[PDB]
Order: structure tokens, then sequence, then C-alpha cells
């Protein structure tokens, strides 16, 4: 049971912490003497087109630096001339943010040699696939099968994405297929699918930390962190959690022999 | 159910005191030989209008003095001379009295962070408010919304300008939005709105006192004049009477559990 596990990109997959398409919003307003933190960066992270430059834009503290550095609010072709930059600056920052998480490796030779197929679904679009991919294989990571936004009708909370790895990859019940991410929307999906949820949280957008940060980070703020994150994919499905990866084929085990059903 | 906060825009955000327009008439008079107080400068305020010099006109004791020096009374010349400079004097003085008072900004800091939309309206004119906008934005203060007595059919009295925050904002019904004052014509306004009104205390024109009057004045002196001053929002309508400005949320807190209802 379980022929199959469809993990995520950015978070799960590789990029701790989910910063590559924050450090080129980034860069285009530090290039104009803005300056604005990771934490603001996200927040319209899903959907990364054009409404995001306008949203960080529209945004009070932003829109206030901004008006005092050039002594007037942001034009039109403001958010343009800054998101034609953003694709631009990303696709050739995407490869260095896709080497595999840390143990990731280990993982996904293991699981194969005990039969498991691997896919996989994400938020990005081909053309940003088409590069994350590509380098990521030339370090190490290749699922069997990928799938992007760009392949079905809709996007990452609806289960479209899920539904194809299985006819690709080929396998029967959904309940055979274990979803992995780090984002509120990634359960969203499994537990939509009908597939078992998991959620990762060490180098997870959520948990927003640096692969390193958490280091620093003290014992006992990180572990209180941790909780918060683990609570937030409970309640939005996720059968299961975990904090780092070396624990999913120990959850597989479990999903086996616990004998519970998805509904 | 307190979705947005509709501040005013001279006594409450800015200008500690409200001197703008008084350190402006008594500029013109002062300027003829005929020197007056900021206390004698404002007695109506809301009525920056022409015939506001003309009631510092028609003033025992003004009368006087100007008859002595100008060897003469004033004349409908005079004064639609006076105020043909008046408003001129004060796009020049305004931006100097543009800035928010402290807390404004740490407050309106949060709010937005639980996702609180900010909106305002003024006595101040189309023409009046601008310049201040433009440097409060400089400053660090830029409400979401902005209505003047250009917008709407009338001013102050009347709920209309707070309607179209309303719109605007889209917060609809109107005892879901606070409305923060510093006169008694700020709590007409917002009572006649519909909405939960609170007035100001320290830095009002109500109190007319200055960021350093407030600080070299007796404990219990002070504290009598500000009872003058709640004593006189209440008997207004004011459902609430604040000092400061950090207490405006302990009010949202209030007004949500201690189930009332407005009108
Ligand atoms: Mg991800
Ligand atoms: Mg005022």
């Amino acid at each position: 049971k379980i022929e199959a596990v469809i993990f995520d990109w950015a978070g799960t997959t590789v990029d701790y912490g989910c910063f590559a398409p924050l450090e080129v919003f980034m860069e285009i307003f530090h290039k104009r003497g803005v300056a604005i933190t990771a934490e603001e960066a996200r927040k319209p992270m899903p959907l990364l087109k054009i409404d995001h430059v306008r949203a960080l834009t529209e945004m009070p503290r932003i829109a206030s630096e901004w008006n005092r550095v050039f002594r007037q609010l942001p034009t039109e072709a403001d958010i343009q001339e800054m998101y034609e930059e953003f694709e631009e600056i990303l696709f050739a920052i995407l490869p260095r943010y896709a080497s595999p998480i840390n143990a990731v490796k280990e993982v996904i030779a293991s699981l194969r040699e005990r039969g498991i197929k691997i896919g996989s679904t994400t938020g990005y679009t081909r053309e940003m696939m088409d590069i994350v991919a590509k380098e990521a294989a030339l370090q190490g990571y290749k699922p069997d099968f990928l799938v992007t936004p760009d392949d079905v009708p809709a996007g990452r909370p609806y289960p479209w994405m899920c539904y194809k790895n299985a006819m690709e990859l080929g396998v029967y019940p959904m309940n055979h297929m274990i979803k992995v991410g780090d984002t509120v929307s990634d359960m969203k999906e499994g537990r939509n699918a009908g597939m078992w949820t998991v959620g990762v949280i060490l180098g997870s957008s959520e948990l927003g930390l640096t692969e390193e940060e958490v280091e620093n980070m003290d014992s006992v703020e990180l572990r209180e962190k941790i909780e918060v994150v683990r609570n937030r994919f409970v309640e939005n499905g996720a059968h299961f959690t975990i904090e780092t990866m070396q624990e999913l084929e120990s959850v597989m085990e479990h999903i086996e022999k616990q004998e519970l059903i998805i509904s």
C-alpha cells in the first residue's frame, strides 16, 4: 500500500526556507534604496505574477519609504519595469536554490529501492520549472514525473495536478500516494485529492527559517515555533507532520500498520 | 466588529494643539500692528472662512488698537485682504504642521497589523488638505483614504464624508467603524454618521495646549483642564474619551466585549 509519494519543490525538496522568489523581490526594491523584510516579501507568495509587485507596492510602510526616496508614489510603469525584471532576475537566480535539501538525498534513493514511485506538484510554472528541475537533476534529484499549474485547469489548492502524477506513475486508489509539502496550501491539496497529507517543518515556508538561523535559534524558541507550524498544518489537513525528512519513511509503515481510513 | 478607524486631520493625527490656522491669523494682525493672542485667534475654528477674520475684527479690544494704529476701524477691504493672504501664508506653513504625534505612528503601524483599515475626514479643504497630506507622507502617515468638504455636499456636522470612507474602504455597517476626533464637531460628525465616536484630549483644539505647556503645567492644573475637555466631548455624544493615542485600541476590545448598541 502507498506505491508513490508526491513531493513538492521549494521548501520540501529544494531551497530551504523557500527564499528564491523572495530575494528577487527584495533586490528589485533595494535596487531603489527601499529595503523590505523577507517577512513582507512573502504574504502574496503563491501567485507570483505582477500583482504582488503591486500588492507589495500598496503596502503601508512600503508606499511610505518609496515616496520618501523618489519624492512620489509608484507609477504604473513602476510596477512594470520592476516585474519585467522579476522574471528576468528570478529565472537567473532559481538555479542558485535548486540543491536537494540536505539529507533529502538518502530518503529518495531509499524510497525507490523499496519500490516507491516519485512524483511532484508545484506553484511555479513550466518556464520557472524548466530552470529549477534542470539544475536539480544535474545536482542529484529528479522525480519520475513533474507537473506545474500550467498542465491543469487550476492551481495548488485543487487536486488536479495530483490526479496527473497518478495517471503517469500509474497508481489506482489515491490512498496509495503520499503528499508532502511545507505550506497550508499543500495540505489543502493532499486533503483534497484524497491522499495522505504530511507537512515538513524544518525548512518550510511557514516556519520561514534559514538553514543556520535554525541553529542560532535557542532550544526553547525553535521548538516553540515548530509547534506553531505543526498546529497550523494539522487543522488545514495534515494526517501527519514532520520536522525533518528522515521521518517520512517512518510515516509510511505507520499508515499501513495504523489501519485508519481517509474520508 | 471594528473593521476600520476614521481619523481627523488637524488635532488628532498631526498638529499637537492645532495651531496651524492660529499661528497665521495672529501673524496677519501682527504684521499690520495690532497683535493678538492665539486664544483670541480661535473662538470659532471649523469656520476658517473669511468671516472668521471678520469676527476677530468686530471683537472689542481688537477693534480698539488698529483704530489706535490705523486711526480708523477695519473695512470690508482690510478683511478681504487679510483673508486673501491668510490661506496664502497657510499654504507654506501647513507643511510645517503636518507631521504625526508620535504614538500615531506606532498605533497606525499596529491596527494595520491586525488588519484594520484607516480612513479620514476633515474641515480643511481640498487644496488645504493637499500639501498637508504630501508632507504627512514624507513624514510617516499615509491613511488608506482621504475626504474633504469638497467631495461631499456639506461639512463636518453631516455624516457625508464618513459615508465616503465606507464605500472606499468597503466596510459596510457604519457601526463597524470608529470615529476619532479632537473637538465638539468631530463628535457631532461621528454620532451623526452612526459610528463609534471617540475624542482625544492631549494635543487637541479643545485643550489648546502645547507639547511643552502640557509638560510645564501643574499636576492638578492640567488634570482640571482635561476634565473640562472630557465633560465637553461626552456632552456632545462622544461614546468614549481617550487622553492620548495608545488607549485607542483598548477601546476597541472594550467596545467588542461590552455588547452595546449605537443609537
Ligand atoms: Mg514549497
Ligand atoms: Mg481637528
